[PDB]
DNA sequence: GCGAGCG
DNA sequence: CGCTCGCAACGCACG
DNA sequence: CGTGCG
């Protein structure tokens, strides 16, 4: 019953424990070794490109996903050949040696692992100080759902970044939500970025007031849509395309095209339906990587809501104190 | 899930 | 030699 | 101290 050995793409990586249930509620379709051959369906391919040279880090259930779960950024000082880190820096300062995606292998190794989820950075090793990604978060908050993320998607954000000239691709989160990534150029930092999609923010938030809102404090939100502008603050990930997630059903973060997401329900991928769906499909987000985007527009949407009074939003707990951020706390007792 | 180190 | 146990994220701002 | 929030 000792470990196997899987050859991916000419690395051999060590494998255990096939038949052990990490997901309870899907039978002979929920074991460890389910999900390392969902893997290795998609390791090689589109994911490994979207992933390619970027820092991640583990999401693991090394006893299912109603044991313990482990988050994990840092790689152990002793660790398999093949496997490749990279020096990423924390707001505070301290670092921290994360896995770097560089082949099918490293997503293979992190399955064995336990690994349910992969959480990237938006940057790309070793420019570990300039996104290429800036990432629109929609949240549906209680009261609402993905009806309503898929909408405002696709009603609202979509023909507003039609209008600045840019093109975003969309993905479900495989929770309730929906992401939408735009690829930069490397020309700005974190703080930059981030200012660009609070701007984005705010716009959709204008246009639809009733169904969006931007309120940090959860107080304020109410039953909308909420574009969560701090995932592009510096030490924060976005689940990856083509990741698994710790529903019961497996559900995976799946890349859609504007058209097929208008008629979305995430349930219909998991990492049970995920390979068929692939097959005879082209990949909606082929072409993601043939333009480096500028933030120009963004950033002249930045200068205008400081002309209206609008400038930063609170960060996070635990970010120590920004320049000029406003109170980090929720306004007017 | 792994590995240092203890009985 | 066989086993257990520690360990595997980020850690401040505000009242 | 409790509470903020992914
Ligand atoms: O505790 C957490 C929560 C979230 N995250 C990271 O932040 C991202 C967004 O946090 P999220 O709660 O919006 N989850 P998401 O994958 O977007 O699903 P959903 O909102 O239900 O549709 C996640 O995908 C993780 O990469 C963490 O790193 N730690
Ligand atoms: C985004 As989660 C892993 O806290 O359901
Ligand atoms: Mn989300
Ligand atoms: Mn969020």
């Amino acid at each position: 019953s000792a470990a196997t050995e899987l050859d991916v793409d000419g690395v051999k990586v060590r494998f255990t424990n096939p038949d052990k249930v990490y997901f309870p509620k899907l039978g002979k379709n929920g074991t460890k070794g389910k999900l390392v051959e969902y893997y290795l369906s998609v390791a090689s391919g589109p994911m490994l490109a979207l992933l390619r040279d970027r820092p991640v880090h583990l999401q693991r259930f090394p006893d299912g996903i109603e044991g313990e779960e482990i988050y994990q950024k840092r790689v152990p000082q002793k660790h398999p050949d093949y496997l490749e880190t990279c020096v990423v820096t924390f707001p505070s300062g301290r670092t921290a040696d994360a896995l770097k995606i560089t082949h099918p292998s490293s997503i293979i190794w992190a399955a064995q692992m336990g690994t349910v989820t992969l959480h990237p950075w938006q940057v790309r090793c070793p420019d570990t100080e300039h996104p290429d990604e800036l990432r629109v978060d929609l949240d549906p908050q209680p009261g609402t759902g993905f009806k309503e993320a898929r909408t405002v998607a696709c009603d609202v954000l979509k023909p507003l970044l039609d209008e600045l000239g840019l093109v975003g691709y969309p993905k479900t989160s495989g929770g309730r939500g929906v992401h939408v990534f735009l690829r930069i150029k490397p020309q700005w930092d974190f703080i930059e970025v981030r200012r660009a999609g609070i701007a984005l923010a705010r716009e959709v938030e204008r246009r639809a007031p009733d169904a969006v809102t931007t309120s940090w404090w959860k107080e304020e939100r109410g039953e909308r849509l909420f574009i969560d502008y701090n995932q592009n603050a510096r030490d924060r990930t976005f689940a990856s395309a083509y990741s698994v997630r710790k529903t019961p059903i497996a559900t995976v973060s799946m890349p859609l095209s504007w058209d097929e997401l208008r008629n979305a329900d995430p349930d219909d991928y998991t990492m049970n339906t995920v390979p068929d769906l692939l097959a005879g499909r082209d990949d909606p987000w082929a072409d993601i990587d043939s333009v480096q985007q500028s933030l120009g527009p963004l950033l002249d949407l930045v200068a205008a809501d400081e002309e209206r009074g609008l400038g930063d939003l609170p960060y996070p707990p635990n970010y120590p104190k920004m320049p000029g951020e406003p109170p980090r706390v929720q306004p007017s007792k």
